[PDB]
């Protein structure tokens, strides 16, 4: 296992745990607690399409630890800035937010959804999160200095960002992983002809981009954003970040030696790529847990329902082989309506199956080895209902709130 | 609301929260952690009735957070010693168990559940719990000295003690809470003729006892162990614990002024005595917060059902009142066979009633002003199931493992 932090998953989830709903609708953050009796809980009037006046198109929110105290704390990128409500411990979060630094925001600092990528990270392993965007003149960080306290936004790397050099939404990749093992956080990035890395020093420093890999990028083996998914996931358990993507003939995976180096470019499963008919608009693919073994798996929704391939424990794969006839584009999900996730709802570290569909929640549980029990009505709330969470004006995340 | 430990819930659960169970089965240690698909996890083979040599006539068996990482961790006191299976944050708890002082056991020191009483509690406030006994020549203290080191065993307060003088179960009370309101838990002693209290000063030492109730006794009152319970608890909001007890007449309270000393013994509600029906062998009565002001109100599982009296936020009462025709004697419910449990079970403050029965673990939600909904089957686990969870070979808690 690796935490890891992607453009489409920028808040890592606990291979092993009891992952819980974070809603933002659209009038406040809803919170769904993984319990007993699974009932949202309507936790701020603030960072929604209705109140706040916070749109997807011009903001970022997520959930992360800043303050230190093991509790997920909503964090959002408005306008002038970044604006917290601390999570109390006891299932209370602070209402109003309160604004953390005068940075990172669309006003501040002219922060753009279509330039820009910002995440949350503990990238100094202090226990708590450091905000580190991917700007214009390259990465950003403002450190985290306790009670709420940010320093200011330091251009740490002059790399990697939309003016330094070309970075593009539409053409690369920038993801953080540990790949060098040295328990930070890393800089990797799939640019033009090469993945390259910029290792974590560990004192708020990052080396200069290096190239590791000369493929999974769109002018190095024709890899294209829409079409062929990529992932940065340990898949041999040495705790480092390997490297798999779903491409034409298949899924192509290079290994990390457990220092950053990584090995020829092997297809390793003859499926979930564009070849046998798996479509970024119609096919959701992940790597997640699905054994406890802290291997990365594969795991795709096709057509007739859900397709896993599970790894031998060292990189390799078993075939992919249907699991679970649901929540695929035959039982009629979409991409634009509904949310798919592969999530440890039930602490054996073996990921579940969670959908948010047209009018109920379902889910199906792993036993434990890779197989999926029945679909089961989780609840009628959180899915599209016409509307009440569309991806066009509302954001949906599964998160471990107690951390 | 204040943090208080009992004879009869040692463990403190949170009043805003998701309690968990853990139960010492007869093959280890189950957790039945609160979530969406609840089952029970059998987390440790080890502190069982077949599993170690664990016994209820013989062993004391708890959850507490022994290293400070916030996440309760198995304790238990053996034969040998006293044994950690520490909660890793991911649902992993170490198995075997590790030995962290060879003391406080039936053979090391010599204690029995017949005689002594051993608790953990932060008694230090460093955020790590330490070993607290109340044994032949006093009060024993083990530092928890972080790392699972525990201090030698010292003998702080010559008080309290079967031998020291004459403390015994089938007569006094004692437990740990803040009454003095310096933050710290302090000693609270139901005695012959005096409620006493021995001060916490902070660096884990207590005060001489000093008397500051004439009443609550066993010869202050007519006060006897199973017919006339008494309690410790906030009833009054200012995170100071007052005391509360059933006498023949009905519920009398003596406040804390916040400072650790009392006003008048008085009545505050006409029922759960005896006079009205109410039987230490029949009819388990509570003090629980179930409105979420922070303020505990009065739960009695009577014949009929459930009642409460549900406090104004000062330590006085409404009427008591039946809210719910379940967990009674006349739906079979007995003390001998069965659990039951007053936690909150849904993050609202609003404690909701749990109860392992017969065959089934059912449950009541509270509504948020202290009514009930309908019983609902939450699992057939952790119930009776005659007897995979007999009360003689087995021991329940709920805790919050998360805190």
């Amino acid at each position: 296992t690796s935490n890891v932090i992607t453009q489409d998953l920028p808040i890592p989830v606990a291979s092993r745990g009891f992952a819980d709903i974070v809603g933002f609708g659209l009038d406040g953050v809803v919170i769904g607690r993984n319990a007993v009796n699974l009932q949202p809980f309507l936790a701020v009037k603030n960072f929604a399409q209705n109140a706040g006046g916070w749109l997807t198109t011009k903001h970022v929110r997520l959930i992360a630890d800043t303050t230190g105290t093991g509790k997920g704390d909503i964090v959002g990128f408005g306008n002038a800035g970044v604006y917290v409500s601390v999570n109390n411990g006891k299932n209370t979060f602070a209402d109003p937010p309160k604004m953390v630094i005068a940075n990172f925001g669309y006003d501040a600092g002219g922060w753009r959804v279509e330039k820009h990528l910002r995440y949350l990270a503990d990238i100094r392993k202090t226990g708590r999160a450091d905000i580190i965007g991917f700007g214009e003149k390259g990465v950003l960080v403002s450190r985290n200095n306790g009670g709420l306290n940010f320093g200011p936004a330091t251009l740490v790397l002059k790399d990697f960002g939309y003016d330094a050099g070309g970075w593009r939404l539409d053409r690369h990749l920038r993801f953080l992983a540990d790949v060098t093992g040295n328990g930070h956080l890393d800089i990797v990035g799939f640019g033009d002809k090469h993945v390259f890395i910029s290792r974590n020093n560990g004192d708020g420093t990052f080396a200069p981009a290096k190239s590791v890999i000369d493929n999974f990028c769109i002018d190095a083996g024709g890899w294209k954003i829409g079409d062929h998914p990529r992932f940065v996931a340990d898949l041999t358990g040495d705790g480092t970040a390997d490297i798999i993507g779903c491409g034409k003939a298949g899924c192509w995976v290079a290994l990390n030696n457990g220092g950053g180096v990584f090995g020829q470019v092997k297809l390793v499963i003859n499926d979930f790529g564009t070849d046998k008919g798996w479509q970024a608009a119609k096919h959701p693919r992940f790597i997640a847990d699905l054994t406890g073994n802290g291997r990365g798996d594969v795991v795709g929704f096709g057509n007739a329902g859900v397709y896993v391939a599970l790894n031998n424990g060292d990189g390799t794969f078993q075939s992919a082989k249907l699991v679970l006839k649901d929540f695929g584009v035959q039982q009629g999900w979409t991409v634009s309506k509904h949310r798919r996730f592969v999530v440890d709802l039930t602490g054996d570290g073996c990921a579940d199956i969670i959908g948010f569909g047209e009018k109920e929640t379902l889910v199906s549980y792993n036993d434990g080895k890779g197989n999926f029990g029945p679909v089961k009505a989780l609840t009628n709330d959180f899915s599209f209902s016409g509307g009440k969470w569309a991806p066009e004006t509302t954001v949906c995340w599964m998160a471990n709130l107690d951390s």
